[PDB]
């Protein structure tokens, strides 16, 4: 099998060796973690001969200062290849809790810390090895790409290459420093999504809180609603045949859903650490959802720069959604706080290892700390749990609950019928918050963005477990978020119609506005400087 690459960067054994064999040294000077990795390990001399049915592939030091010193090493990750496939080996046979085990994992910390700034010497991204997540006794390794000039094989994730946006192919930093050429913009960034007013007011409101809290390490939030569309939920079977056949509920209520994202520039390069759906029950529905905001479901990586200020980062968002829908009209909203199920992630594919996930007496002094906030503020008149709310002017019926899509209360409601229901009620309180905001119709001004990707929280959850789009990193996190603006940016589903500002036509060519969100005056006839665009 063929193919052509003829300026391929290719290294002489000596170069290797005067470049790689420093870290194999830094790894013999480990004593006595090294000793039982000088040697192959001789399972007749330990007593194991389970050993070679369960390592397939041996390798030690001695072994790999062999190939380096006859030269069996043409690339360096070949190099790399063999040291890390010593220590797998020794993490896969030797139990957790070994001290060979414990050996190893020194002898991994020594040759992380020394192989990185080598191999960046010798032009490439890194010399660690790197495997996804499992899923549902094999794990799926990163990708590599090519420099089309180098021939360097680099990590995918790390150089954060991706062919869509940059179609002429992979072309390594260096030699791009002696092309003169820069690299050209990645245009399906965060900021360049689709505005919005809702989106304006929260990263507008985010961004002015972090500056009059100066921190250096702070960068710029882009807050985008990415996708909205108007939807029913049908009351349920149960709840069916006693109320809406009798007139007393609607058999369905409208609402509009929005799914929004938040995504701050780290190392200059966006990343995506926040995201949240939400319902919204407008004026036309009847009751008991009238006027009413649900927040479905809320995600979050802790990613964000600085750690000190990400909570009070999320609760402002949050806040700013309040003081966004209060003025549009709305009156209450209402906040289910309860803590993800084990194994299951909302929103985002693979949260850190070791990102706490809260308890639900956490999670509810969380949203108490949060709604104190807006009080504070004057964008809340005041917030009760569901139980106080119920109680303070009475009710009776289960048809004067608000009825959510996904929400606890349809579904315990629905269970009810085929085999008392207070008791239900009262025992979960402190999970279930209702929100004072506070009469002329609402009337977004928004659009609807059609993004099916986001079109509720499964379709993203499933499309990035098959691209392993995982967030449990913040280089993977970096490049998760770099393929998922790539499929926010081009295949969504709204295509864009040109208006003319002033003269409400249908326009082609226009004259844009250079400082505006979206102003393009016709040509036939505005303070800017302008310059024609379509
Ligand atoms: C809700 C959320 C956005 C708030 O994040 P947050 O402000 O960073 O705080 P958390 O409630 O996650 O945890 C904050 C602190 O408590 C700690 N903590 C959280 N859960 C913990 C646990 N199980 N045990 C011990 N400590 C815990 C964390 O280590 C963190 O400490 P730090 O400042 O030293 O890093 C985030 O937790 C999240 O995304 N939750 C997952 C899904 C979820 O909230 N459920 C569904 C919708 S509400
Ligand atoms: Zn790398
Ligand atoms: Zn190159
Ligand atoms: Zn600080
Ligand atoms: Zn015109």
């Amino acid at each position: 099998m063929g193919s052509s690459q003829p300026r391929k960067k290719i290294f002489k054994p000596e170069e290797l060796r005067q470049a790689l064999m420093p870290t194999l040294e830094a790894l013999y000077r480990q004593d006595p973690e090294s000793l039982p990795f000088r040697q192959p390990v001789d399972p007749q001399l330990l007593g194991i001969p389970d050993y070679f049915d369960i390592v397939k592939n041996p390798m030690d030091l001695s072994t790999i200062k062999r190939k380096l010193d006859t030269g069996q090493y043409q690339e360096p990750w070949q190099y790399v290849d063999d040291v890390w496939l010593m220590f797998n080996n020794a993490w896969l046979y030797n139990r957790k809790t070994s001290r060979v085990y414990k050996f190893c994992s020194k002898l991994a910390e020594v040759f992380e810390q020394e192989i990185d700034p080598v191999m960046q010497s010798l032009g490439y991204c890194c010399g660690r090895k790197y495997e996804f997540s499992p899923q549902t006794d094999t794990l799926d390794p990163e990708p590599f790409v090519d420099c089309k000039e180098c021939g360097r094989k680099m990590h995918q994730i790390c150089v954060l290459h991706y062919d869509i946006i940059w179609p002429s192919g992979f072309v390594c930093d260096n030699c791009l420093k002696k092309t003169g050429r820069p690299r050209k913009e990645n245009k399906f960034s965060a900021k360049r999504l689709q505005t919005t007013r809702l989106g304006n007011h929260l990263e507008d409101r985010v961004n002015k809180f972090l500056r009059r809290q100066n921190h250096p390490e702070a960068g710029e939030v882009f807050v985008r609603v990415v996708a909205s569309s108007d939807k029913t939920v049908e009351v349920k079977p149960g709840m069916k045949s006693r109320f809406v056949d009798s007139g007393e509920m609607s058999e369905s209520f409208p609402y509009r859903t929005k799914a929004l994202f938040a995504f701050e520039e780290i190392d200059g390069v966006d990343v995506c650490f926040f995201g949240m759906h939400v319902q919204e029950y407008g004026s036309d529905c009847p009751p008991p959802n009238t006027r009413r905001v649900y927040i479905s479901y809320l995600d979050s990586i802790h990613f964000f720069r600085p750690r000190c200020l990400r909570t009070a980062v999320y609760h402002e968002i949050l806040i700013g959604y309040l003081e966004y829908v209060k003025k549009l009209g709305y009156v209450t909203g209402h906040i289910w706080a309860c803590p993800p199920s084990e194994g299951d992630d909302n929103i985002f594919h693979c949260h850190p290892p070791d990102q706490k996930i809260p308890k639900p007496k956490r999670l509810q002094e969380w949203y108490k700390k949060m709604l104190d906030k807006a009080f504070a503020e004057r964008i809340i008149n005041d917030y009760k749990d569901i139980f106080k709310q119920a109680n303070e002017d009475r009710l009776t019926s289960a048809k004067e609950l608000p009825y959510f899509e996904g929400d606890f209360w349809p579904n315990v409601l629905e269970e009810s019928i085929k085999e008392k229901l207070y008791a239900t009620m009262e025992k979960h309180k402190e999970v279930f918050f209702v929100i004072h905001l506070h009469q002329p119709p609402i009337v977004d001004p928004d659009p609807l963005l059609s993004c099916d990707l986001m079109d509720g929280r499964d379709a993203f959850l499933t499309l990035a477990r098959d691209k392993h789009w995982e967030f449990s990193s913040l280089r993977r996190s970096k490049w998760s978020t770099l393929c998922m603006l790539v499929e926010l940016h081009t295949q969504g589903q709204d295509r864009f119609v040109y208006t003319c500002n002033e003269c409400k036509h249908h326009v082609e060519t226009r004259w844009h506005c250079t400082v505006c969100e979206d102003y393009d005056l016709c040509i036939n006839c505005h303070t800017h400087k302008m310059v024609k665009w379509g």
